[PDB]
């Protein structure tokens, strides 16, 4: 069972595809194991870069393929390196850029909490053939949180485990528990942009929506609400065009629906006030002055949405 | 006739292209057959990964090309593997990411029922040369339905069959029925987002459209319907910009048309009421009070559209 | 002069780029010719798949490059196959996906009639070296026309011809008429989506535009037309964002212009009616009642646009 | 100094990226030179296609790399060909698709005059090693100008010249003037679509904007201009979403700004008319009748913009 | 310690991805070092182009891999060249197109000051093995600033330094300070387009917003501001669709918020004026005439935003 020591260096995490639940990672992989002692020129470690690596493999050098389990497609591999020590030990170093998959919940956008995961596992060698001795992850990030879209919180969670496959090759005894490395990085979304440019004015719209009751005439009260309705549509559009596409409603989406509801509820009351009468024009002096009733009734329903 | 046992592992199904009728699948293929007994180092099965596979083929190893019949373009192949057993048997394992084609009906969006199909067939070897002994599909999915766009329903329907080609080479005996594997996975669209963010407010618009009849004056009744018309246009825009592009109308599309019709019908009636008179301003006391006539007349036409 | 028999199998025609006048084709090519008799293992035809083909060419196997004349870029090639018969004959089979170029007229969108063309020609061998004996095309399509964007009409038109190049090497006798295969597939656009979701409501807008004359007051008549103008703009936007980009106007585009014209003409008349007077407020009783004059005058100009 | 004769065949020029100042070219390159006499099978010219070319270079065939100086990225190379004559001369023929860079001025859009440039230069061989003897360019285009986005005017300008590099190796004598071929193709944009679908209705908007002065009341005059302002915004959006992205304003963009100005100027005058008084409601009978003053004053400013 | 002389030629800097903090660079790299004297054919320098380079490396030619530290993905490499002199020295020349990463602050858009950085470092060889002797950068740009999106200011800033890695191999003496080249190019955004097409009309909107106070009636004053609110939403949409996506607010974004505030503040005062009375309709003769109070009060808050 070959003991493999792994090191991951994370340079950049970007390009989150919400719909695909995907994110891009740039960094380096270092994998170390001890083979049989070699004779290197001089005695210093031998360096074998890109193209030459294949040439060594052909001559019988064992270099196990390490698969990224949760990679979408196949990574852009930059430079490759083999460091061959005379004492036997071998070090493989390579830069990579890949698209990774993970379960991502965006319900509470733009206040998401996400975690970026990497799953490493030998493509063909089982736990008895190849085993992950240890792993360290270096997230050389820091500073300038207000400049980046995501705020990295922890350092990097790590877990070496053994994954069992129940249906595999023509083997039944115990060659079935490939060892898997799982790296987890917690992150929080920078909610500044969405708060100031989306939440805030949307609030002002909903608030100004209620100002329709301060109008004197019934015709004024009613006709103005159609423009108000059309305003919310225009905002929904502005929101939808810029925000990330999802298969579910976010907090903002709910706020939008709330806006439609408030205006429609106002429409109903306005018509009601006018025609619920004991003459014809008996506009209920109190109901027309619900200028304070449902604005705070909206704040009650809004606080109920938090529950 | 070589007996080939196949195994497909499906990891992820995403990125449906409605216009192209296309979807992306990430997973692994396992193919097994029995060749002539080999002499492996020691006696344990020999593993041959990526690059080295070509080398073995060059020395005469028979590795038949299995084409994905319904693939669009050519799949991103990740790691490849050959497992060579001394008793003869050979196992080929490879990860893939592909775009696949299938007939997709989107007429009843967002309540579509779709099925994701995979078609496997030997590229060059006919049924008498190469035959598919059996196939098992593993869809290791489950849980979190309300997080994913699509809800997988069944487990995986499978069909091994023999496909006859009527026009081939200048060969005449019976070498024309290549064996094909067909995998089918049924799926249902998560309609939640479209119901709450599209259907619901659209309904409110159509409903509030009818509130034009509660207006007193004729000028009021008429002018307001122009803003109402403009509102439906703004919504059609908002709808179209976000919804998938299709060469046919969906349920939502029909709802939009219905909205245009309701308003246009109201325009006609409003003008009619005013000018269908026995004086000039004889606005038919009952026709102006069709505030209940066609809202339910719309619910009759709406229920007729279900038939 | 080598006689080459060709067979093209078309699987899918999709992804029309209007601006580039491009379309994507997936299918197979089969090329057959007779070489010098070989000695195959056993006596049955020898199969040579992908990688091994290059190896045979290196040893002197003549495999002539067939260029797609009207291909944009270079096709994604899938699996390749050589079938080598002992009697000499050779069959090359390959799957392809390419972007192809052709003159495409979109003036009468969404009622275009298009034809998809394929042009095959030997890259380096002239008519006296290599000649196309025959060609058959199999468009295995059928059914579900209302599901697909395009409706294939005929079977496939075919033409083998000889193309003369006037400027090549310093060669004079007659090595200049490369033989070219030209496949033509006629198709019609599925106009349903555009009729119901674009043409229909656009018509309703234009028709409702004329309802401005049923307004009593001059201020009502004029102010309302500004909303009406703004409505057409919103529609032009909705249209333009969804419809394909073109360097020329379509039928729909012309409809839009007609919309602007109707409203602008109305604006002119409205102002004219009011100020062409014998006092100040002499709104010409008949010109204000042009509520029927130019709606059918628009139907006369619309029918003139067909001529 | 090897004399190289070059021939470029241009098939298609498309996909202009305005922001990148890029355009796509599909075509063929023919390069000819005379080497030392060979012994070809028989005596006829020997053809060496794609893969086999590398094999010949490895055996010492000199095939100089010709770099496309203004190519963005590296060209999609289709088929390659070497024609080897027994008298010594060599012809290299290859199809290419590339993204090319050139200074592009889009100030006067949609009336741009552009020129598509190609720059060919030997990658490593200087004028004393390799020299471009002659070059002919074939632009096999013609007809259907109203169908294509761009109208090619000339026949293609050519220039062979010598480019001196001042900073190279520690080399001082005269190996520093690589020979460069420069091809120029002049072209004009098809302005039809932008004239009818953008310029024309934008004109109508600006013209109708001035109709605000024919309104009787001050409140009518003022309130209507806010819808008018909103109309220009909607148009700017419609324009911006469809037109190419640029880092500078075009003619159309200026027209938009003119629209904003006209309305804002009207706003100022309207308010001024009302409040510049000798009583309070003394609306200057002449200034309110600037229904003709600044429409033609706009046509004076518009004709000044041409200067 | 091998002395390496580097030369970078920058042809084009384009395609800035604001979200990814990425930019594209086209150019050439020249690397020079002196090896052991060779015997070249004749005596002149030997040129080895693309494919042939690998062949030389296989035979023991040392060609050290130089990694682009801040590259996203892996560069499109064009033509490669080796120049081998007999005196020993070796010159490697290659064209590249890459996506590079750097900290980019876009807060003060469209008046950003950015700097494009390139970081070069040997992939495997430390400062004692390989050392950067010198570097010169040639930015052959100039002229036509008003045609390009970015205006290059300086000539490039250059810095050779030694980067120490703290966690490496089981090596302890001092093999840890790889030598790194850092190139910096300062640039300024061309603000013309955003000033004239965004800032200017946005200003006119805000200015015209304040014209609501010149309206006589309270109903006019209030109802008009709902259109005015809707106008700002339409503008935000227009802005957001065309401007670059960021995770923070820009100057323009702030201007938009200011617009929402101005209108909402106006709404509050308008309602206040009307209902803050000593009777019912005592609209405060001075507060209604704050037609000049807060327009300059906004110019005070606007000037305070600069502090």
């Amino acid at each position: 069972p070959v003991d493999v020591s792994v090191s991951i260096f994370i340079n950049k995490i970007y390009g989150v595809n919400t719909l695909e639940q995907t994110y891009k990672v740039d960094g380096y992989i270092v994998a170390q194991w001890t083979g049989k002692p070699r004779k290197t020129p001089g005695d210093k470690p031998l360096i074998v870069e890109n193209t030459q690596i294949e040439r060594w493999i052909n001559n019988g050098l064992w270099v196990p393929a390490l698969e990224f389990i949760n990679v979408v497609g196949s990574p852009d591999t930059g430079n490759k390196r083999l460091m061959l020590f005379p004492d036997g030990r071998v070090i493989y170093n390579a830069r990579f850029l890949g698209s990774f998959s993970n379960d991502m919940d965006f319900r509470l956008f733009p206040f998401d909490r996400q975690q970026f995961v990497l799953e490493l596992e030998p493509f063909s060698y089982n736990n008895q053939q190849l085993r992950f001795s240890d792993i360290q992850v270096y997230t050389e990030n820091i500073d300038n949180e207000e400049i980046d879209e995501w705020w990295i919180r922890g350092k990097a969670s790590t877990h070496i485990s053994d994954i069992r496959y129940d249906h595999l090759s023509s083997v039944q005894p115990n060659q079935n528990e490939f060892s898997r490395i799982t790296v987890r990085i917690d992150a929080v979304r920078n909610p500044s942009y969405y708060l100031w440019s989306f939440i805030l004015p949307l609030g002002l719209i909903i608030a100004a929506s209620w100002s329709v009751f301060w109008l004197e005439s019934f015709s004024e009260r009613l006709q103005t609400s159609f423009t108000l309705m059309l305003t919310v549509v225009a905002y929904a559009f502005y929101t939808s065009n810029i925000l990330p596409r999802l298969p579910y409603t976010t907090v903002i989406d709910q706020m939008i629906i709330a806006g439609y509801g408030s205006i429609f509820a106002a429409i109903l009351l306005i018509i009601f006030a006018h025609h619920r009468q004991a003459n014809g024009v008996e506009d209920d002096l109190l109901i027309q002055r619900c200028r304070l009733a449902f604005p705070l009734g909206f704040l009650a329903i809004g606080c109920v949405l938090v529950i």
